[PDB]
């Protein structure tokens, strides 16, 4: 498949002693290494497949990662640090700071039982800070999701949930980092027509009306919801169904966006061409509901969170909350 074959103990660059495999994917593999040129510091080495397209994609990430480091010498940006990069016999290798499991991995290991609201607040704040940094530097991440947000340390402690009568895993530290900048696009760069993983895709991306920074905010909205409930907001792999789910959860699509889109097969009489009476329409009715019906409590802090999610899930990209605004939200008031 083009993967680099390696054994526990191998030395790349005569520098990186392989300890274990941290991750795996279609990009390649991530390996924990002892960096003998950095005092024996444990690093995370992303080894990209020996494949033309993935190599060219890795170089674009390296370009973003170099801009990330440049514009953040003190490492306050909450984006993953690249310490080194090199070309190893066709394999692009990137040396990262060692982190923990993804916020998805942790949620999954916790039976998809949601994060506590106080942890959601700290996770959401850091997410907004990290992407705002990118937004300030003329960048859009495009591929934001629980998998691309990692805990710095994913060590947990067992905590009883008196309500659900179950034991829950609670991460000791909620410090997170944003990873995977392979899709990151500069303002001047060639924008792809379709971006984001399905579940976190903004409606302007679906309707192909052009996209920039606002589409990241839409993703962050979905992610934060997922942190609060446990399951993904839009569970679908179909455009027309996705748009129907959007309408049920958030209300009608703005008339201007229907008017402007070329995706006119999805629309009839200036409204969404969706029949709720079908078995597909009934499925949408029984698998999702208006956004605020997902509240686990009526306490003020829970309502403030959904004020934030709702503002982030504004249909119109230009009318959508910016991340500079997001950090000023009443929901983040009780943080140091
Ligand atoms: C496998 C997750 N992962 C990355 C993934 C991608 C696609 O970039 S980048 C990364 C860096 C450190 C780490 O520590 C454990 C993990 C890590």
């Amino acid at each position: 498949e083009g993967h680099l074959i390696y054994h526990v103990g191998d030395w790349l660059q005569e520098r990186y002693e392989i300890v274990s495999t941290l991750g795996e994917g279609t990009f390649g593999r991530v390996v924990q290494c002892v960096d003998h040129r950095r005092g024996g510091a444990r690093v995370a080495l992303k080894i990209i497949k020996n494949v033309e397209k993935y190599k060219e994609a890795a170089r674009l990430e390296i370009n973003v990662l170099e801009k990330i480091n440049e514009k953040d010498p003190d490492n306050k940006n909450l984006c993953v640090q690249m310490f080194d990069w090199f070309d190893y016999h066709g394999h692009m290798c990137i040396s990262f700071e060692l982190l923990g499991l993804s916020t998805f991995d942790f949620l999954k290991d916790n039976n998809y039982l949601p994060y506590p609201i106080h942890q959601v607040r700290h996770m959401a704040f850091q997410l907004c800070q990290a992407v705002k940094f990118l937004h300030d530097n003329k960048l859009t991440h495009t591929d934001l999701k629980p998998e691309n947000i990692l805990f710095v340390n994913s060590d947990y402690e067992l905590t009883y949930n008196l309500e659900k009568k179950r034991d829950e895993r609670s991460v000791k530290s909620t410090a997170v980092r944003v990873v995977d900048f392979g899709s990151a696009t500069f303002d001047h760069e060639h924008h792809s027509t379709i971006v984001s993983t399905r579940h976190y895709r903004a409606p302007e991306v679906i309707l192909e009306l052009g996209w920039s920074q606002p589409c990241d905010v839409w993703s962050i909205g979905c992610i934060i919801f997922e942190y609060y409930v446990g399951f993904t907001l839009f569970q679908t792999h179909d455009n027309r169904e996705h748009l129907a789910m959007m309408e049920r959860i958030l209300g009608p699509i703005p008339s201007r966006m229907i008017r402007k889109t070329r995706k006119q097969k999805y629309f009839y009489r200036g409204r969404l061409d969706w029949d709720e009476n079908t078995s597909a329409g009934r499925y949408v009715r029984e698998n999702c509901k208006p956004l605020r019906r997902y509240l686990t409590s009526e306490a003020e802090e829970h309502h403030q969170l959904f004020d934030l999610i709702e503002s982030m899930l504004e249909y119109e990209p230009a009318k959508r909350l910016t991340l500079g605004e997001a950090l000023q939200h009443p929901f983040f008031a009780r943080l140091r």
